[PDB]
Formats: C-alpha cells, sequence, structure tokens
C-alpha cells in the first residue's frame, strides 16, 4: 500500500525529435491504401483456366499513387499450397479515389487528378493482357470537373459537376453540354448562393452524402428512333444560411474566406428535387434538354422534411426513390417519386397552368415506408429494391433500429394505391394522404446485436437462392463478421468469417465469392479471397473455402507491443470495454504515470479486435517511455445498439467522464502499477471536448488535459450533428449550457501546467472561435492556459511538419508536466 | 570570483495574483488625467482682484469624468506663502471631454461629451460665472454619432462636424442643420463606397497624428446683399485602390471579420485632393446656398509628386489656405499656399465648366513658399506660425526643421509671391519648379547640438509685441525638456525659463505674461504650477519668471516605489547612450541576480529621461522587489538626440539595436557584479516585441528568455506611412526587409523550449495577428518550440482590466518559472 513513483527519462526537445523520427522511420511501409472497391467479372471461357477477373483500387507501395489493378481467379486451385494472387496494373503511366463501370460494354470511368478518363476491359471487347492507356475525356470547361458518373442506360454518356452546375459529355461523339444554369462563377457567394447536383456542407460532413444527382438507369425509347435519358438532381439555395468567415490559408493576404455554415437552430439550405429530361436522336446526338420541376412545391409534397438523406432509382427506372428526414431526425420516410410528378419549367402562367392540369390526380408521391424513434434515426446505406412483379406493389429490404433498438434487416412489401388527395380540388394534402399501406413486414434478423450499414458495410442480395449477405456484431461487439440468411423464410444466421479477427468484407455480384480485409490486436491487416459453396441437398446452407491471398500481412512489427482488451460491469448496467497498454519493462514494486486517450462521442468505437499499430502507434510509443495508456468506450459510442448510444441524448458532456473514471478505477484496484496521482487525458474533437470536461469536472483525478480541437460551445456547431443529439437550443436550454465548456470557465483549475489547447487555425468544422472564445472567458476568470496553433491546418493534420510538431510538443508536455522527475517537483 | 545565484520567491499562480492585486490596489490615485489644454482669458476689471481666469481640462479624482474646470489668477499674491488654486467646475454635468473649442469675441465653448455636442458661454461680453453652467445640447436630425466638432471662428453661431464620413454644419441659435458633402452612403458596403470627406484616413491618424480633415476659414467675406460667405477647406479621400484586409470582429460569436483599408507597404495610399465648401449666408443668419468647389486642375498636376497631406490650415486673415505636403519617400517637405480662387464650382456640363476654367486668371497659382529635402527623413511636427501680411508681394513665417543642421531648430523665413512663369491659357502642364517662390530671407532663430520640440503638445508661442518666441527644447540635457525664450528679430542667446532637475511640459498664455509647467523627475511625481513672466524696465527682450501658484500638488514619494538610477556609457559607435537601472530591493552581498531587459528601441520614443516612471513603469519596480535586475537602454534610433542619431538604422531596422543593448548590458555587468549574465530575459511590446525576437534569434548566448508582445515579424505587412519612412520601398531595399523580418529567419531560433513567449491582441488593427500566426507557421516548419498567449478581446493596447491583470500575472509567473526561480535553473 505504498509503492515508489517511476519517472520517465527526461529527454530534451532535440532528443525527443530524434526519438520520434527514428521510430517513425521503422513504420511507413504499412501506411499504404489496402486493396478496396472490388468488382468481379466472369470470363466465360470454357477452355480457359480462369472463372473470374477481379478489379480493385490499391496503393502499390508507400509513395506510389492509388490506381486500378486486377488479379485472375482460377477455376481450380492446388489445395496443398497457398495461392498468392499477383497484381496486374490495369493502367499505363494523380490518384484514383473511385471508379464507375458498365457491364454490357466494359467501360471504366474515373477521375485522376484534374482529368476524367476511361478504358474498356471485360466486356464484348474481351480481356487485356497488358496495361491499358487511359483515354482523356476532352472538355471546353475552364475549371475543375467533379463527380463523374457513367450513364447506366448508355455508356457513351457521362455526367459531371462544374462550378456547381450539372454538365453532360459524350465520350464517343465528343459533344459537351450544360444542363443547369443555376450558378455564376463570376459573382460573389453572398449574391449567388445556389447549386445543382452537389451536396451542401452538412450533408457531406454529417450524413456522408457527396453526390447530389442520379442517372435514371433506363432510357425511354422515342417514336423517332432515339431515346430519353434522365437525371434526378437536388437543387439547393443557401441564401438564408448564415455566412461565417474562416481565415484564408494564404496568411499573407490577411483575408478570410466566406462560407455557408448552418449553425444549430438556424436555417438549413432550401432544397427541392428536379429532373433533367434529355432527348437524344438515333445518332447519339442531343435534340433538346427540358429542365423540369415538381408540379407542386417540395414543402407541400414532402411535408415536414428538412434533409434529403439518400436518393436513387428503382432498377427498371419507373420510379425515383428517396430517404427523407424531418428536422429533429426522429422520423424517416422512404418515398417513391414518379417522373410524371415533374413538369417543364415555364415563365408564362397561361402555359404553365395548362401543364399542371395535364398531369393526372392519381400521379402522387408514394411513401412506401415510415418509422419514428424517440432517440434518433441513424442514416445508413442499406436499401435494396426487388423487380416489380405487380403494378400495385413494391418489394424491398431495409434496415432499422426503430423497432428493437438494434439495427436489423426487414423485408417489406407496400401497396401503391391512388391517394385520397386529388390535385384538381385545389386544396393542400393532409399529413397522411400519401402513406402507402404495409402488406407485409418480415423480420429477416433480430437479437442484441446490430447489422452494419455504414462506411462500406452493406448487403448483397442473391435473388436466385433468395439469400442476403451482411456484416454484423452477432458473435461479438469487438468483431465485425460476415453472415448470410434466407430473406423468404428467415431461419438461422450462418457466420462465414473466422473468429479471432474483425473483418471488412464485400461479396461478388454473382454471390459465389467474397473477400475479407481482416486483422486483430496482434496481427496487421490482411486481404483474402473465399469461395462460397452450396450442399446439393440444401441451397440455403452456405460453406466457404479459402481460395487465395490478395494482400499478405506484414506480421508482428518490431517494437510494437499491442494492448490488452479488458472489460468491467459498470454501475450503469452495461459491460464497458477498454484497451490497456502496460509500460514496457514493467518494474516490480513501482507505480507509473497514466495517459487516458479518448474520443467518447457518437458514431465511433475505439475498442475492438483490430490492429491498432498503424493509427495508434504512438500509444505504444508512450508505453515504451513508461506511461500506462488507457482507452475506454463510454456510453454513447457505437456498435452497442440505440439504447446504449442514446444514454447522452440532450445530455452531452454530463455522463462521459463518469464511465471513464469508473473504468480507470477498475484498472487501478486491479493493477497497482497505475499511479492515480499522475493521470493525463488527451483527445481530438469530441475527445478534446471531453478532455476539457475531465479537468473541469474531475480535477481530483486528472492532472493534465490536452484538448485537441475542442467543441467548447454547442451553439457554434452545425445543424445536422448537434440537433440530432441535443435537439433545438430552445427545447434544451439546460443541456446546451451544461454541455458547453466555455460557459463554465470559472470551474477550471487556478494552477498552471494543467491545461493545453491545440487547434488547426483554418478549421472549418470546429471553428477556431471555440478555442478563442474559451480563452476569452479563461482570461476573464484569471485562469492559466497553454496554447499551440497549427496555422496551416484545418481539422485534420495533412502537412507532415505540423504532425511532427504535434507529436514532439505532446510528448515533451506530458514529460515536463506529468511523467518526469521535474513534473512532480513543480506541484 | 563567481558569486552565488539568488533565486526569486517561487509563489503559486493564486499567490502572484494576490501580490499583484495588493500592490496596485494600494495606489489608483495615479490613474487620473492631470490638468491640460489650458487657456488664459483676461478679466479686465480695474476694481476686481483677479487679472486672468484660466480654463482647463482635468479629472477631478480617480474614476471620474474628464471635464472643464477654471481657476482664478490674482493680480497680486502673498510672497510669504504658497497659493494653491482651487478647481471651480465650469459645467453642471446633468461622458467625458477630450478637447474643446473657444471663440474669444463671444465667450462660446464647444465640445463633444459622449454622443452629444454641447456649448456654454463664459468670459466674453456675457461676463464671468461664479457658479457651474448648464451645457446646452446642439440638437440634430442625424441618426449616427457626430464627430470632430469645430466652431466657425468667423461666426460662433455656426459649427461644423463629421457624420457618416461627410461634412455637416449646424447653427446653435437658429437651429438650422445642413449637409455639405454627399460623398458617402452609410447603407452601401465599404467594398463599393470607399470615399470620405473631412476625415483623415488610417495612415494619417496612426503615422502622422492628423485626425481632422477640414478647416474653417477664419474670416467671412461680406456680400453686397448684407450677409456673408463662410468657407471650409477639406480633404477628400478615395480609398478604392487601397488593399482590403480582414480583422477579426470583437463579437467572437458571429465568427466574422470586419473589412478595413490597410495601405500595406509598397501598395496604394488613398487618392487625395483639396476641396472648398463655399457657404452663402444672408443677413438673417440663414443659408441661401452651398457651392461645393474643386481644384481648377487635378491635385497630381498642381502638387506634383505629393502623396501625403501632412498638415493644413489658413493664414490669419483668411486670404490663403496653407498646407504641408510630403512625397512618398518622405524626404521632401513643401509648405504651399493655396488661394480660394484656385477652386471653381463642381459642374457636370463640359461647356459650362470649361468657361469657369477660363474665368480664373493665369496669375492665380499655387505658391510653394518653402521647400526642403533630406537624405534621412522628414519628421512632421505641429510648429508653423504665419505673421500678418504687411506687403502683398511677401509672406513672413516661422517654421522648424532638422534639414539644415541635423537638429530641429527655428527659422524665420520671408518668401516672395511673384506670378508664375507657367500660364494656364497655354494648355500645357507645369514644370516641377514653376510654383517655387524665391526666399528673400532665412534667419536661424536657434542652433546647436540639441532640438526644438514640436510633437505631442510641444509647440511655440509668438509674442508679436515684444517680438519673441517661447519654445520647448533639449539644450540643457537630452534627459530634460525645458521651456526657453529668444528674440526672432535679432536672435541672440536663449534664456531658459524652467528650473533644472525636472523635465517639463509647458504652455504659455496667449497674452505672454504667464506660463504653466507640468513637471516631474525620477524621484518626484507630477506637479502643475503657474509662473508669471516679467521684463526688466531697461530691456523687454530679457525674461525672468516668478512662481505665482500651484494648480496640482505632487503626491510625494510613493510607498514601496524605489525609483531607478539614470546611467550612461560611451559606446564604440561614438555616441553617449543613456540607460535606467533598477537594483534588486534588499541587495544581498556576494550574490548575483537574474536580469530583465525591458525594451522598446524603435523610432519616435525615448524611454530614458528625468521623469517620474512610477506610474506607467510601476511594475518595473515590482520586478525589482522580487529580486530581478531591470535595465532599460535607448539605443540608436530613439528620439531627442537629433536626426543623425535617429538615422542610424535607415534601411537597417533590426540589425543595430541589439548591439547597443548588449553593450550597455555588458557595461553594467563589468561595473556591478550582482548582474547574473547567465540568466538575462528580454521583454517589449510592438517594436520592443520585435527587438525581443531579434535578441533571442541573434544573441541566444546573452538572452535566455524573450517575451515578445505584438511583434512586427514581417515588414511587408506594415503600413505605408511608417515602414517606407524608415526602410523605403520594398523593391529598393530587398536586403534590409529580409534581414529586418524575423519570420523569414525562423530557423535561427533556439531548438530548446521555455525561451520564447509570444503575446498578441487577437483583434489588433496596427500589427495584425498574422505577424504572429505567420511566424508560428515557420517556427512549426523548422521544428521550433514556442509558448503563446492570446488576448481575444483586445486590439494593440490592453483596455479591458481583466486582460491587463492576466498579462501581468502570466508574465510574472513566466519569468519566475523559466528565468529567476530555483526550478528555472534545474530545467536546463
Ligand atoms: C469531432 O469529434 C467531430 C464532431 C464534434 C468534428 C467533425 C467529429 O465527429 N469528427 C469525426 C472525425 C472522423 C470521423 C467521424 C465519424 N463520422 C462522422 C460523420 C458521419 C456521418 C454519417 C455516418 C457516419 C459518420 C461517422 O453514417 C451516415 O452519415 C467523426
Ligand atoms: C510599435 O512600436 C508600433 C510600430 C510597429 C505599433 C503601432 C508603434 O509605433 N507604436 C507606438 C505606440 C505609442 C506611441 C508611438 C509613437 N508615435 C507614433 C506615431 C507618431 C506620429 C506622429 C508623431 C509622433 C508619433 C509617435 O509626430 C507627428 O506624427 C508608437
Ligand atoms: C478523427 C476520428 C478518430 C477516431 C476514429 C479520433 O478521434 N482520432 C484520433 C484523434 C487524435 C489522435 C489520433 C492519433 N493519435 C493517437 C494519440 C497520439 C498520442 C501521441 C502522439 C501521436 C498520437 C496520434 O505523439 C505523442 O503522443 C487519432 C481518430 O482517428
Ligand atoms: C505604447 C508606447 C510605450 C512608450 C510610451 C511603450 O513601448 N510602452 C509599453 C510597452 C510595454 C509595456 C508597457 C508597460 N509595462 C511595463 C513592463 C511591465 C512588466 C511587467 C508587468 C507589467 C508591465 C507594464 O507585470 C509583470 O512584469 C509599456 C508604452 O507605453
Ligand atoms: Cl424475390
Ligand atoms: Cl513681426
Amino acid at each position: 500500500p505504498k509503492l515508489e513513483p517511476f519517472y520517465v527519462e527526461r529527454y530534451s526537445w532535440s532528443q525527443l525529435k530524434k526519438l520520434l523520427a527514428d521510430t517513425r522511420k521503422y513504420h511507413g511501409y504499412m501506411m499504404a491504401k489496402a486493396p478496396h472497391d472490388f468488382m468481379f467479372v466472369k470470363r466465360n471461357d470454357p477452355d480457359g483456366p480462369h472463372s473470374d477477373r477481379i478489379y480493385y483500387l490499391a496503393m502499390s507501395g508507400e509513395n506510389r499513387e492509388n490506381t486500378l489493378f486486377y488479379s485472375e481467379i482460377p477455376k481450380t486451385i492446388n489445395r496443398a499450397a497457398v495461392l498468392m494472387l499477383s497484381w496486374k496494373p490495369l493502367l499505363d503511366l494523380v490518384g484514383i479515389a473511385s471508379y464507375d463501370y458498365h457491364q454490357g460494354s466494359g467501360t471504366f470511368l474515373f477521375q485522376a487528378g484534374s482529368g476524367i478518363y476511361h478504358v474498356k476491359d471485360g466486356g464484348p471487347q474481351g480481356f487485356t493482357q497488358q496495361p491499358l492507356r487511359p483515354n482523356l475525356v476532352e472538355t471546353s470547361c475552364p475549371n475543375i470537373r467533379m463527380d463523374p458518373k457513367l450513364c447506366p442506360a448508355d455508356p457513351d454518356w457521362i455526367a459531371f459537376i462544374h462550378s456547381n452546375d450539372i454538365w453532360i459529355s459524350n465520350i464517343v461523339t465528343r459533344e459537351e453540354r450544360r444542363l443547369t444554369y443555376v450558378h455564376n462563377e463570376l459573382a460573389n457567394m453572398e449574391e449567388d448562393a445556389r447549386s445543382a447536383g452537389v451536396a451542401t456542407f452538412v450533408l457531406q460532413e454529417e450524413f456522408d452524402r457527396y453526390s447530389g444527382y442520379w442517372w435514371c438507369p433506363k432510357a425511354e425509347t422515342t417514336p423517332s428512333g432515339g431515346k430519353i435519358l434522365r437525371i434526378l438532381y437536388e437543387e439547393n439555395d443557401e441564401s438564408e444560411v448564415e455566412i461565417i468567415h474562416v481565415t484564408s490559408p494564404m496568411l499573407e493576404t490577411r483575408r478570410a474566406d466566406s462560407f455557408r455554415y448552418p449553425k444549430t437552430g438556424t436555417a438549413n439550405p432550401k432544397v427541392t428535387f428536379k429532373m433533367s429530361e434529355i432527348m437524344i436522336d438515333a445518332e447519339g446526338r442531343i435534340i433538346d434538354v427540358i429542365d423540369k420541376e415538381l408540379i407542386q412545391p417540395f414543402e407541400i409534397l414532402f411535408e415536414g422534411v428538412e434533409y434529403i438523406a439518400r436518393a436513387g432509382w428503382t432498377p427498371e427506372g419507373k420510379y425515383a426513390w428517396s430517404i427523407l428526414l424531418d428536422r429533429s431526425q426522429t422520423r424517416l420516410q422512404i418515398v417513391l417519386i414518379s417522373p410524371e410528378l415533374f413538369i417543364p419549367v415555364e415563365d408564362d402562367v397561361m402555359e404553365r397552368q395548362r401543364l399542371i392540369e395535364s398531369v393526372p390526380d392519381s400521379v402522387t408521391p408514394l411513401i412506401i415506408y415510415e418509422e419514428t424513434t424517440d432517440i434518433w434515426i441513424n442514416i445508413h446505406d442499406i436499401f435494396h429494391v426487388f423487380p416489380q412483379s405487380h403494378e400495385e406493389e413494391i418489394e424491398f429490404i431495409f434496415a432499422s433500429e426503430c423497432k428493437t433498438g438494434f439495427r436489423h434487416l426487414y423485408k417489406i412489401t407496400s401497396i401503391l394505391k391512388e391517394s385520397k388527395y386529388k390535385r384538381s380540388s385545389g386544396g393542400l394534402p393532409a399529413p397522411s394522404d400519401f402513406k402507402c399501406p404495409i402488406k407485409e413486414e418480415i423480420a429477416i434478423t433480430s437479437g442484441e446485436w446490430e447489422v452494419l450499414g455504414r462506411h462500406g458495410s452493406n448487403i448483397q442480395v442473391d435473388e436466385v437462392r433468395r439469400l442476403v449477405y451482411f456484416e454484423g456484431t452477432k458473435d461479438s461487439p469487438l468483431e465485425h463478421h460476415l453472415y448470410v440468411v434466407s430473406y423468404v423464410n428467415p431461419g438461422e444466421v450462418t457466420r462465414l468469417t473466422d473468429r479471432g479477427y474483425s473483418h471488412s468484407c464485400c461479396i461478388s455480384q454473382h454471390c459465389d465469392f467474397f473477400i475479407s480485409k481482416y486483422s486483430n490486436q496482434k496481427n496487421p491487416h490482411c486481404v483474402s479471397l473465399y469461395k462460397l459453396s452450396s450442399p446439393e441437398d440444401d441451397p440455403t446452407c452456405k460453406t466457404k473455402e479459402f481460395w487465395a491471398t490478395i494482400l499478405d500481412s506484414a506480421g508482428p512489427l518490431p517494437d510494437y507491443t499491442p494492448p490488452e482488451i479488458f472489460s468491467f460491469e459498470s454501475t450503469t448496467g452495461f459491460t464497458l470495454y477498454g484497451m490497456l497498454y502496460k509500460p514496457h519493462d514493467l518494474q516490480p514494486g513501482k507505480k507509473y504515470p497514466t495517459v487516458l486517450f479518448i474520443y467518447g462521442g457518437p458514431q465511433v468505437q475505439l475498442v475492438n479486435n483490430r490492429f491498432k499499430g498503424v493509427k495508434y502507434f504512438r500509444l505504444n510509443t508512450l508505453a515504451s517511455l513508461g506511461y500506462v495508456v488507457v482507452v475506454i468506450d463510454n456510453r454513447g459510442s457505437c456498435h452497442r445498439g440505440l439504447k446504449f448510444e442514446g444514454a447522452f441524448k440532450y445530455k452531452m458532456g454530463q455522463i462521459e467522464i463518469d464511465d471513464q473514471v469508473e473504468g480507470l478505477q477498475y484498472l487501478a484496484s486491479r493493477y497497482d502499477f497505475i499511479d492515480l496521482d499522475r493521470v493525463g487525458i488527451h483527445g481530438w474533437s469530441y475527445g478534446g471536448y471531453l478532455s476539457l470536461m475531465a479537468l473541469m469536472q474531475r480535477s481530483d483525478i486528472f492532472r493534465v488535459a490536452i484538448a485537441g480541437a475542442p467543441v467548447t460551445l454547442w451553439i457554434f456547431y452545425d445543424t445536422g450533428y448537434t440537433e440530432r443529439y441535443m435537439g433545438h437550443p430552445d427545447q434544451n436550454e439546460q443541456g446546451y449550457y451544461l454541455g458547453s465548456v466555455a460557459m463554465q470557465a470559472e470551474k477550471f483549475p487556478s494552477e498552471p501546467n494543467r491545461l493545453l489547447l491545440l487547434h488547426g487555425f483554418l478549421d472549418e468544422n470546429v471553428h477556431f472561435a471555440h478555442t478563442s472564445i474559451l480563452l476569452s472567458f479563461l482570461v476573464r476568470a484569471g485562469k492559466p492556459y497553454d496554447l499551440q496553433i497549427y496555422p496551416q491546418e484545418r481539422h485534420s493534420i495533412r502537412v507532415p511538419e505540423s504532425g511532427e510538431h504535434y507529436e514532439l510538443h505532446l510528448l515533451h508536455y506530458l514529460q515536463e508536466n506529468l511523467g518526469s522527475r521535474i513534473a512532480a517537483l513543480k506541484v
């Protein structure tokens, strides 16, 4: 019950710089983009030795660019040996982030730097044995072209965004044309605040939607012998959105860039759907372009809707679908929208009033699903629509947390009958006039575990065997695994991935292969191909066989000791998991200083069975200097269901440190080497927020707090995020005050060397103001602080030298104010 | 010999806060504006006991408003005793007055007090009040704040003021109000609407001390009808081509930035010109019409090469309007007379206007009555006196200049106003020298290795009866300002009127029979006294003074304030360099103490002189009480030592100043062994913060810690008026700008922490935060450590009390933890 304090070696600034540079020079080989965005194409060669060819994006090695590759999948393997697939470069010598494909032609389409290029492979053209030459799509457009997409109905056409307007371009006939005329590149953003086909700030940052336009997958054939291509697009008007200024990166100018930030409780962009009808003749040449708008306003047809979360088309191009949220993000709706709801844009009220009357009353919005929750809707990428058997019906799979409190798959069948509302009557539609009735709603899955549907996780639907492959947490919340089940008569759930690793998978479109990117705490990332088989007596049953390795793991790195995943039964009635790094060369009869690394906000899990030696390598480096490192997933973090996540609704900042302290005390009572008299805390963003709350609330536990890019004041943060978790400010005056660390400056320590603020000066999410206004109050209240600014940096640290300076200063600060001999001398 | 190191008392944050709060809570009497802006008015009462009444502005006591007071000057005194004048309040109150106007003939005061503009009467034909007067609000229909009020000297019923960057006039009797210029629109954006009238732009306020941009003509021209014509000369600026930068808005919740016009060095200054507002008033005192008038030819033609309008006004009879004009490089000054006949009505119609051009004769011309040049720089000042016109062909005036000898001295000049060789009807342009007047005479009223003072209130008073000129100067010592007097007709020897042992700040009665002096010295706080002037009967030129009364009595030696010792040393540069030394309180024998060099070191200031330093630099004493040696040195470049001494760093800022500081620092160490050179800190604000960074960067051997407040890290970001005066245009001094800019030399900073501290007001308009942020950006590239403090609700100066307390607290804790204390020496 005494123990001696260990003190870390007190290196100088120059020495720590060298220590970090030398330890960073070890790794870096494994800082390269692992194979992803896989696609399987069949050879169809009876005599040839390969069944499929697989295309994928990958970084060849370290400083080389991200580009298209391919490997060859054999019909049979040597089951004695282990087949390592070799990577064939698809392209001849600007990274590629994503690519499009068209099965019927073999056309690839992709952006590489400023250019948009295309090649052909695996179509009627056949299969290349040599790298292809990327063919530049020529243009007359002055500025950069973003968001290229192939037209699935016709692979000669592409679309793209230029200066916030939608353009199309033919890659054969070389024709180029502008579809929307909503933005003027010459005017100021104060005057011209409109755009088309592009998601606004909040939708990119807070809902992971980047594109804002969608090709209709089928072409209506014209009497003339040509066709009609279509593009559904969103049109945003940001005029009423507040304009803030953020410091321009060219610091010599002494100027600030304006941008549209919908801070909480203020106006989001004004949104609507539009349709671009494009009449092409028999020669593949544009006859006309008719821009079309909704027959009535968006606010009438889609009452209560703020956000267009997701959108697309049905497989046959009959309807266009959309997933719509209300402002509070407690009501989700899936709505079908017929192209017949759109009429041409017409100035003349005589011509226009006629066009309104030409559309039938039966043609209506069709809300094919609706759900509510008293916690919040979490948007995801799962949504699959089966072919239409009957005109009166539509059949689909969707996921939801709303029923059970865990995300599970549901097969739903809705009825498409005429609306009680009729347009000729000249009234407004009632709240429930467009609701379709639910004929059927089978639960495909259930339990105390979630189906995953974000960050690449999705489903794959086998419509022959009538199965659905999906990722989930059924076996453990610490490991993602691939599963498969019947969607017709949902029996039991067959796990397809091996335990002991967490997996990130995708399934061949043909449903006879899958790939898994897997790792665990001890073993780095690894990518392997697996073949799927049916026992002849029962096609529902699924077994897998290892076929080949795509990327082989590095194996245990020299000097990386991984942590131990622990857990504890909390007083809150929840198992809370954690990671523990023991100090290297652990001296008996001595107690070491502790660093708590934290995030603790929603939509993130720091603790799981994945390799932490690439991202969180410096947690290990801290352990090598003699610091105990702890990481805990408090209440509110993901993969534990909606109830666990909802613990802090309206109450951010109030519960998170209670969990972190409980787990910190669990470890102390068990392991006597943890010195509770010298505990530091450090995080970024929500972690920086919680680090400030820690020092403010619990100065008894935490000696030092190093706050990364703190949210000090929730009124300054955007609509999409802070309203989802904390509601509208007028409906939660208490929670905003208590959740805002800037309002509680007097509660900070009146002794120095305990508070360190870090911030990227040019930050667009967590504006520097959060820090500057906190400082303003700390200065009023006579409180001490230390400050580091990264002047050429936004939220993340992209410039190498800044990242080195962060690491150096952080390691020297912990040393001189927590770990070392001189630290305890100061008191 | 090595001696033992003294370590300062290692107090906690909370304890230092208490220590600082206790040491300033004791005083607070010292933060009160001493009597100033004096004016003597004669009683003219044979039977009455008082000769003059004096009006002045003062702060009654501690946290009270600055307001008008008066005292009574007796005809005789009891020479046995000392008379203390009592302060009679002029005003009823029922805010704060920075300045006032007066009209002798009527008794009319005029002054702004917060939002309002008021007026009272005392000491005219009305007579003299024995009770406080009620200030009479000047009523208005103008929605926004009215600034820069001025009485019309030709008619005290009329005033003028600026409202939303346009000139207005208002009658305080008839209650009429009217706008004269229509140059600005309050509703438009500053990006579009970049014009103004009657207001000095940024650079002229900050770098040339001109705040007003309009000037009443002192006389009215009588009309045939029976009314009159009042005139107002004004400058009109167009800031359209001036660069627009963004400074963070004080309302930090908005996340926004105010636009403002900053003439970055090398770039465009505002486009300027003169204008005249001709105002026809009838016999009733009511406006008939207002004709706005412009220069018959452009400013760039009539005043070739001129960038800045430094100063302007009128001659005493209102015949000519004068102006003092600089070129861009500020190496050529010109005094120019401008007749109202040079101005013509503003007319859209090209036919009507072309006729009006021809109506003005060719003989009517700009008249450059003086011109001078220098290869160092012109320093602008407020001295310029014009005598009445005896002859039509001549003009006679006093002016001061450093251009002849290299020290500022007075000169009586007589110039000839002959017609110009250039003639306007010819339709050509004028040559450079076509408007130069010949100099008939140029007598030197003073000379020597010392300067006449003409800035910050220092001026001259001209006795036109006895033909004398009173002035402030450094003749006796560069450490003491003194009042002197001399003949301007037959300039003999100068008679010092102030006592030695104090530095003085004086003004002289308009009637030249009294003067007042605000004086102090290193041991004694500030004191304001009245002195009577007398002639011997045999010789009016000779002047003697007699003490008459005290206006503000000194507080006497403060409790706990030990003042410093002024020292000096012969520099290797061939200059005497003066300094100030604070010894540690309770000086132990055989021990060596940590030293703090407090510095400014830039141009136009002198830190070392014989004045009381216990108000503003009180906390230098507080540093001495904790056991720090404190040093302050005036290196080359600082003022009151002539132009050559000041010129030392032309094109070379940053290169020479630390050599002088180190030399004096080593003089003191070789003399006093209690200075520990192993623990020397440096601290300054603005140019001081700049030099603090240079000190650490250049001489890391000498300076352990550098604490830089609002540093100029990069001279290309600073304004036209200042940096071009001292460093020239960037393209003509690529070497000096690079070497003078600390941000371009970040690699030369220490690679070891606890040595560099940056302090900055986040909302600073002069030295924009970018100086710091861009320096940091380079320090981060080069892997260098720094400590940073930001005062988010603060501009260049610290106005908010809490911010000032946090500066003092953090500064004291920093020096403690990284220089002075026990723990400090362990950290290395
Ligand atoms: C700081 O923590 C933060 C919020 C105060 C600043 C932006 C933040 O949330 N940062 C952050 C950084 C990296 C990754 C994430 C997680 N990500 C947030 C947005 C998001 C949006 C959608 C989603 C999942 C995420 C997760 O699924 C659908 O939309 C957060
Ligand atoms: C920092 O030192 C500084 C320059 C980098 C920032 C503004 C600066 O010069 N500061 C400063 C603060 C207080 C007082 C002065 C001196 N003052 C400057 C302007 C000036 C203008 C005229 C003058 C005398 C001065 C002196 O006489 C005529 O015009 C400077
Ligand atoms: C952005 C989202 C997310 C979680 C998905 C998150 O939040 N972070 C996040 C935040 C801060 C820091 C780091 C990496 N850090 C680990 C801590 C540390 C500690 C050191 C050091 C470097 C580093 C690097 O040098 C010395 O001591 C990662 C994420 O990613
Ligand atoms: C603005 C122009 C001028 C010269 C007329 C100048 O330049 N300054 C100027 C600059 C910096 C600081 C101070 C006052 N300081 C003195 C140093 C000091 C040192 C302390 C402390 C407070 C202070 C206050 O607390 C602890 O240790 C004054 C001028 O004014
Ligand atoms: Cl089906
Ligand atoms: Cl005379």
